């Protein structure tokens, strides 16, 4: 008699469509989504130290807004700026505001050391009713509003050496009165001047005595400037008037700190990736949640979905083999044998080829993508004002990055799916070729992916063929007799 | 007797060389140029609304140059800025000119709403002989040149609330007189000041009273500034002098609008992609025409040609099959059979494998590159002045983008050509293996991509082999007798 | 009798692990490092014109520091800016210093043409003891310190037309005296003003009368500004006072020039690639030395090693063929035959398949990566100050470029290694299939990448099989008799 041993691969009834280099949409047994398209809606407070700016802007906490005194000496890995954040202090503008916000966020600390600045001949601790600290007028806690003492405002000329071994951030301000009457009343000089300089840098501000929109009852402003005094350098403040002096310096730092605009609530949970939408799992290589990211985050891509073939071609369902169709009834392994001999039909999965395919597919993605791009401080990617050239450059850089990484994701997923499908096909063909080699002249490929063994092949001989210990010479005579006679 | 059945693939005499991962220049039956290296030289006026700035710069049309009154209330999807554009009005400079040009181009409209600004104690509608609107002195139509009324220039202090639901762009200016005599004659104050501010922003400009190069007969200038008033915000203009006030505001839009410097004529034609060279077709995924693009444009690459293999190998031309040579004489399909039997030689293309290869090759490039990157406003990529850091950053960002996308194009073309070649080879080999399987023991492969069938194979039998309905058992006895006896 | 003919591939005892798309670490016979991870520590003075700024900053050489007069009229392709560079002249700051440094580096020349500027009513060649040119007081050699002549400082008003065909760079300065007494003594005007303008540009600077840190004995500063005068344009300098006028112009160039901050000594050596680490060989496509590069440099990648498989899979060691193991003892070629016949065992490498594999592998890398991205002037990539938005954008652009190119290198190496391994496997399989085709029915594949030929196969017959001139019909009768009888 003649037995019919042959090979096949597992098939699933519910396949999943993936995109390859050669096929637009090919069904495979298994696939995994490589894009994190959803977020939990909350920012995890671990492992990063998240500082929620409930009603406070980062610059508001920096200056010492009366409603931002809880953020004094605060440190963060990510400062979260809520859209409800508002200023309740003296109206102010920060020329080059974005740079100050960026560098204070990167510093990651509001640690403020008060310094013994000596202001002779002027009244310190000038307050306002726009800045109401308690039941009375106040001002920014980190800024000293100096005004004329008596009937004269001398030329303040103070020095502060940076004898420490770290950069000192001095946040000072220039008062812009609404009228010349206010300018003279606060500062006997009809036109003030504030030159804050270091041995290498310099910033001169001429106060602007002009009316402007009422903000919290004031048509005067404070223009906020910052001076970074590196170690060994010295800060000289020379003011003829309109000086909102610094009460000290902020300890600048370098690290993984940044700032995020987000309304996502902070939740007791752990996630190394934070987006304005909330924290997302970084298990997947790519995301479609937000281009704004903090921590170990997946690369942002424009694709909502990128399915990676983690299985083989799905060819759902006479024991014809892989060339005809896949085997739905085989669950022990990926590739296996079905045999029909005198002892009845049987099946047995091939563990060697199954494990080869599984091992090859296991780390396919993780070996072409670095562990995870861990980004902490970045450029601004959403803007509320129309700034122009610099904002356009930031938007263009981010769009270029997004387009290039989205193309990388598309090409990589197509390449990896093509390689997975070709690899599973090659494993099936390799097992078929091994079986053919074992069955040198004792079998014949029926053409449906199925061999026809021309000798009585009991289950023991089937097992011998399956495990590679099949000796063709034993049955060569009988097989040849049944084949060519 | 016996028969011959050789399997082959179509070949063309006029092959085309392509680049693959494995071969530097491999000849293929067909290839398509993937780089749009040429342009029609004229900008299509569809589907985008192209506004040709014949003799006007965008800022010239914005300010209301007398020779640019045809651009009043103008809208555009692309503003074309001719190199012959010139200014014929009061000489002016725009501090951060690039930013204003960028944001006005992005806004995409010159829609100007005149507002009831009230300037008390000053003479309005000041004009100069440099701006000759008609037979007399004129000025920018969108700017009001305020001067002293009689012998006094009071402290102008006006407000304009933004009660609408859109951003208001206020283009104002500061007059820079040639001499103190002119400053006092126009503005009794010896030193003017223009503070234009919102509840959040502020811009105070001190006029510069100094002579400078004559431009249209004037050594005075206008420094042009813009204020964007968001909805609910209020614009306050406080001028001690030298105020070139706004006559209103330009309504700000957000959309696909931009500006292009181009001398390409406008043509009654349709093209979704516009370059300074002119409109180019976006059928190809890459273009080597211009890095400056607008609309649904191909990605810019440094390659002047990237041929993508849309066919298979050429092995140009005893009927040996694919292993030996390609078949020049087969035009019906890509793969086919040539048979020699007692009834004479014949040929027949294999439609199944041909269609498989054609379908696999049809969308190879499409299923790895997004439809088309539709970019509307971008960074400036060509610069006429040496600005320095920001211009260097823009040039670096564009050069990095160009290099990365050029590498992407090289790698993609090489990968897709390698896959096309391997795919056509695999189709040929799969057809050969199918024919082998059908001819289990009836035929022997002669090594030239062909089979020697050892039984009388009439045209009906050859057709049965070709269509897969060949029964080996019918001729097994005769074939074995002719083979082994 | 019979014979054995096993096909195999060369193996090396010391393989090298490379990385593929399918295997994390696969041993190949040969691999080459694609990342230049090391530098010679010195800057080659060829082929680039390296100018070593020993103790001079580029701006120090530009202004004409007394200790930088050796750099007058100097030209360079790369200006090397040592960390020991110091200023020994009048203390100064350059508002927008980075832009001036960038544009002077891009120009690549300090060629200074002295111009006949006429300053009437002021004292020229003003000096200080901060700039000691010799034993007496000095000043910047390219700047004229103008002061009051006698007891009056008239309103300087000079013009300089650009009648040449090149851009003229005018480096001027504004004096910032420490006290009003110094301002009046040097400049009778209590408040100076310096307006330097062209027909299209304008820079007006108000001198800053305020004290500041002593630098070389002076609490006064020079604010350095530059004006680029296009051909046909004219430069007008007006000054009430505080004018550090230009003595001429620096001739602008466009080309391959740039500036590098490096302490690597310049050595008599040739290298087209320069890094702050020193010159590196550009033979490899990628580097891990420095993201800051000049000349034809390898792309910077984060990977310190990327091994590209320049050989085949290594399978180190009855003459079983390729299926079992690789051939350690075969050095003549890559693929070969080992035969056992009545005349004894022998071996012979296959030159055709070996050469096919070698030719395909030779240029795999260089037909997908452009020769060398020759980058000369680009953005600053290392910053000593915390500047903010623009510096953050530069850092983000460079980090994006580095990440994208590192992913490109990783994916490219994985793809090329996968293709090389599949290529060598396919060459071995193609040799096996050719040998099978030649031995139509005279040999049987034993399953170990080897054939049992069932006829007397002397060395001549084995050579005929190896060179493709083997006629199966000669031995078909004997082989069939030995096979099936
Ligand atoms: C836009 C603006 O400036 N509004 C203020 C207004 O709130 C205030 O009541 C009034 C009194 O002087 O001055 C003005
Ligand atoms: C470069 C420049 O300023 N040129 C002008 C010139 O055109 C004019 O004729 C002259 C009369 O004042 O003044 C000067
Ligand atoms: C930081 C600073 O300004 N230091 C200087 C100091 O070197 C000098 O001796 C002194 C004399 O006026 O003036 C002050
Ligand atoms: C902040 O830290 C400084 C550091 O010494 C300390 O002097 C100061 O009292 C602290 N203030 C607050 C509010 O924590
Ligand atoms: C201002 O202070 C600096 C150092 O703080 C000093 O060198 C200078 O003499 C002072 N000037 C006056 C006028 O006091
Ligand atoms: C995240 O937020 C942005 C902006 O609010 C929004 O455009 C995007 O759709 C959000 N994505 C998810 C997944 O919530
Ligand atoms: C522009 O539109 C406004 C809208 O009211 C109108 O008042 C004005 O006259 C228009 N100008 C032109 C030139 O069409
Ligand atoms: C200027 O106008 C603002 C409102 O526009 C007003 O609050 C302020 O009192 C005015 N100032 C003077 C001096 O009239
Ligand atoms: C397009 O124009 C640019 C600049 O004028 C030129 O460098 C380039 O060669 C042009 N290309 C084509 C295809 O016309
Ligand atoms: C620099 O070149 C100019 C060009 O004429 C020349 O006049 C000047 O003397 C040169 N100076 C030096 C120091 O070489
Ligand atoms: C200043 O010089 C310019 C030419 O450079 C001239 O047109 C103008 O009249 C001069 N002004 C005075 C006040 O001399
Ligand atoms: C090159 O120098 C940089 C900065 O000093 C350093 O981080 C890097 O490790 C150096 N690389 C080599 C190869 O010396
Ligand atoms: O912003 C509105 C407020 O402006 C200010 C004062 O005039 C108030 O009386 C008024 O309510
Ligand atoms: O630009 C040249 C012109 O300059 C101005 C006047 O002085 C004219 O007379 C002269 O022709
Ligand atoms: O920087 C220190 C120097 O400052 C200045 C003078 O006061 C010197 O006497 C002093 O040594």
């Amino acid at each position: 008699s003649t037995a019919t041993l042959c090979l096949g691969h597992h098939a699933v009834p519910n396949g999943t469509l993936v995109k390859t280099i050669t096929d637009d949409q090919i069904e495979v047994t298994n696939a995994t989504e490589l894009v994190q398209s959803s977020s939990t809606g909350k920012i995890c407070n671990n492992p990063h130290r998240i500082l929620d700016g409930i009603d406070c802007t980062l610059i508001d906490a920096l200056l010492g807004d009366p409603h931002c005194d809880v953020f004094q000496n605060e440190t963060w890995d990510l400062f979260v700026e809520r859209s409800k954040a508002f200023s309740n202090c003296y109206p102010y503008d920060v020329p080059d505001y974005a740079s100050l916000r960026s560098l204070v966020a990167s510093s990651g600390t509001l640690e403020f050391i008060t310094e013994g600045f000596t202001w002779t001949g002027v009244t310190q601790n000038g307050g306002s009713n726009a800045c109401k600290r308690g039941p009375g007028s106040g001002f920014f806690s980190r800024l000293n509003w100096l005004t004329k003492s008596g009937s004269t405002y001398p030329v303040l000329n103070v020095t502060m050496p940076n004898n420490d071994n770290f950069d000192k951030l001095y946040i000072w301000g220039v008062h812009h009165p609404s009228t010349n009457q206010e300018q003279t009343s606060l500062y006997v000089q009809a036109s003030g001047r504030v030159t804050v300089s270091t041995r290498r840098s310099q910033q001169t501000i001429i106060p602007n005595i002009g009316s402007r929109p009422w903000v919290r009852g004031l048509s005067s402003r404070i223009s906020i400037y910052w001076t970074i005094v590196k170690p060994g350098d010295v800060l000289v403040i020379n003011s003829n008037g309109n000086l909102i002096a610094p009460r000290g310096y902020f300890k600048m730092r370098t690290g993984k700190s940044s700032i995020m605009r987000s309304d996502a609530p902070i939740d007791t949970c752990i996630s190394e990736c934070i987006t304005p939408n909330g924290s997302i799992p970084n298990d997947k290589p790519f995301q479609n949640v937000n281009k704004i990211t903090y921590g170990a985050c997946p690369k942002y891509v424009k694709q909502n979905t990128l399915k990676l073939a983690t299985g083989m071609r799905n060819v759902p369902e006479a024991i014809a083999g892989f060339i005809e169709n896949g085997w739905e009834g085989m669950i022990d392994g990926w590739y296996g044998f079905r045999h029909q001999n005198s002892e009845g039909t049987g099946q047995a999965a091939d563990l060697k080829s199954t494990q080869a395919a599984i091992d090859q597919i296991n780390g396919k993605l993780n070996r072409v993508i670095e562990k995870t791009n861990e980004k902490f401080h970045q450029i601004e990617k959403e803007f509320s004002e129309v700034e122009g050239r610099i904002q356009d450059l930031e938007k263009y850089v981010e769009d270029t990055k997004i387009d290039l990484w989205s193309y990388n994701a598309e090409l990589l997923v197509a390449l990896e799916n093509q390689h997975t499908i070709d690899l599973t096909d090659s494993e099936m063909n390799k097992l078929f070729e091994k079986t053919r080699r074992q069955l040198r002249e004792n079998a014949e490929d029926m053409g449906n992916g199925c061999f026809k063994i021309y000798h009585k092949c009991d289950n023991a001989c089937i097992e011998s063929i399956r495990n590679g210990t099949y000796d063709h010479d034993v049955y060569r005579d009988e097989a040849l007799n049944n084949r060519f006679q």
